[PDB]
């Protein structure tokens, strides 16, 4: 379904599955994804009880974005806001890999009566360092110059690496339908967003005392690094690292990763 | 005339007045401004023998936005460097406004051979503290819930301060006529982009030896600041300050402004 502002005239595709009484988890995705990146959780999500809301962030896949082509964090946290109030979802708890992380943190920063954990799968409240986001400028351009099936097919190639993107076939293949449906405005307008990341989340999401919870790659050294530096200064967190992964881990789906998650799940779901 | 780029369909809207073997100065407008703010100094320095190129900035009235709807400031210097490029631009020096500063600064620091100067009129080469752009979060709004003519209205009166932006409603009109050809997805776009500024820019452009000259209205408190704090680390910038003007000092046209520019430009030219 769609939820349409007339305001800013983004129109967010949205599911919404499950039934209505039941604990209610967003899921949001990181840039290149959508909601085909959540086959496989909202299956098993809905098996255990849970009602569960997946969205599709401006300029990807089946979301458009609306009278302009750029934004900031607050205005997907707004869009957030938004979907959240038409569903009438009092208390949930929130599920964001990269930039879903971001979103989930601010969220529960600025709406502390509303969420009662986040759980940040290669993400973090923090703001990215200059050369975290170095990388991106070679993306927009490819993007840009040559559109997102070609970036799509440099991303799974590595030359200079050991190794491509992801080792199997079929893992390379899933991500390829996920992230050639995003626009390249999207994912343009996406990774500019990062720059306005404000520096005070990690106080913020400290303050909500919503229960903090995150899931990293121990290959993924950017977020490896933010997370590491988010325990720090969030102590009561929850952090556990899968050995092995990286930032595309909900790509490849390691068993590992939903044992961790059932059992964030199961405490949040305790006190509720 | 227009200068289109097949790869991202930016067509850059520009104007180059006088001789082409006379002396090239390149005008670079606010946000929110486009050439029509430079009347005056065309002629001006057309009279006093220059070559004068000017454009406008992506999404600002003439010129489009392209494929895209965001930026960095990055790519408003890749656009920069394209029409210098298109147009067989040498040595010039570039006089810039507001984030025409900036990009004159960003210009400077990564293409030293091809600039003798420039000249920051409420500018500066610093990033922004994060308190400096909060501002634009509620011009944003305004701009997409209600337009650019509302915007500029709202800019023009403030009930809460001892004044209005202009005391001559002349000046006032001035601004409505300019600002008011922004397009809302450009005015959207250039404020996100101030997010993107390297933090690395008075390094590059102290690096470069270019000669940077700045002029600021005493009443402009955060280019005071920054230019101050500018001038703190590139101590051979010549900075000069005019009481009593604030940011929008192109509209007003005060005559010192003029005093002042002409003398950097004498400089300048002695040594070309």
């Amino acid at each position: 379904p769609f939820l349409s502002s007339p305001s800013n005239s983004v129109s967010t595709y949205y599911e919404d599955h499950g039934d209505a009484r039941s604990y209610p988890l967003v899921l949001i995705h990181p840039i290149g994804g959508n909601i085909l990146i959540w086959d496989y959780e909202i299956q098993l999500l809905l098996k255990s009880g849970f009602r569960v809301i997946a969205y599709e962030l401006r300029g990807h896949h089946r979301t458009n974005m609306g009278k302009t082509g750029a934004y900031t964090m607050q205005d997907l946290i707004d869009d957030l806001r938004r979907l959240l109030e038409h569903l009438n979802i009092g208390k949930c708890t929130i599920i964001g890999h990269s930039i879903g992380g971001i979103i989930s943190s601010m969220y529960a920063a600025q709406h502390p009566g509303k969420v009662d954990a986040i759980i940040m799968i290669n993400g973090s409240p923090k703001k990215f360092q200059e050369k975290d986001l170095e990388k991106h400028f070679r993306t927009r351009e490819v993007a840009i110059t040559q559109g997102m099936k070609a970036l799509a097919e440099h991303k799974l190639v590595s030359l200079d690496e050991a190794r491509d993107l992801f080792a199997d076939k079929r893992h390379a293949d899933f991500f390829r339908e996920v992230f050639t449906k995003t626009s390249v405005e999207g994912f343009v307008a996406a990774t500019v967003a990062l720059y306005t990341i404000p520096g005070n989340v990690v106080q913020g999401l400290r303050a909500s005392g919503c229960k903090v919870f995150a899931i990293v790659g121990s290959d993924d050294d950017v977020f490896m690094r933010l997370i590491k530096e988010t325990k720090e200064e969030i102590p009561e967190m929850e952090l556990r690292v899968l050995q092995g992964s990286d930032h595309w881990v909900v790509i490849e789906k390691p068993k590992e990763m939903y044992d961790i998650l059932m059992g964030f799940l199961a405490i949040v779901t305790k006190d509720v």
